[PDB]
């Protein structure tokens, strides 16, 4: 477990906006490259719908994804008694795919009137 996110969020419309900038220093346990891929939870899920998640980037520690992840149909009131729980995971296709590391931000920290462009360091469970 290791290594750090660049996110960029925003709110507009009545939308989430989760942009997935890249990664830098991935760490494997047995030190092969690991496949990424981001997932992102909204929680408490009440109806478990917010799964997000990016493309897988393949082999590599330091991936690039300029992806959006979107929340739509989202007050910014109830978005401040969410938190959102992003997990960097590695797609494998012959073991499981495996925990690289995480972070979980709750939203009533961000200035939702604001893009919030910023580097978040990845921990464990």
């Amino acid at each position: 477990i290791g290594g750090a996110v660049k996110l960029s969020i925003s709110y507009r419309n009545g939308t989430l906006f989760i942009m997935v900038m890249h990664i830098k220093d991935l760490v494997t346990e047995d030190g092969a490259d690991p496949n990424p891929y981001v997932k992102t939870y909204l929680l408490p899920d009440n109806h478990k719908t917010s799964k997000r998640k990016t493309k897988i980037s393949r082999k590599t520690r330091n991936p690039t994804f300029n992806e959006m992840l979107v929340y739509s149909g989202y007050s910014k009131e109830t978005l401040r008694q969410r938190e959102l729980q992003l997990s960097v995971l590695s797609a494998e296709s012959l073991r499981e795919n495996f925990f690289l590391g995480g972070v979980t931000l709750p939203l009533k920290d961000f200035n939702l009137s604001k893009e919030t462009v910023k580097w978040y360091q990845l921990t464990a469970a």
